[PDB]
């Protein structure tokens, strides 16, 4: 499981920088 | 912008071949 | 005139690739 | 990206010197 935390943490911080901040 | 119409373009990639085919 | 219609021309033309969504 | 950021920039000069102030 401790990939998915390493995944979406990429996903989450990479899609962060781009919507509404 | 076609930089974004290809970044998810290139999710869809990583995430099949990261997860699973099905 | 000519010129306004041939100077949007080469903007969309060459820009509109760039957008190319 | 910067790029809309900036288009945006280019669209309000372009329609300054073209309608007028």
């Amino acid at each position: 499981m401790e990939f998915v935390a390493k995944l979406f943490k990429f996903f989450k911080d990479l899609l962060g920088k781009f919507l509404g901040n």
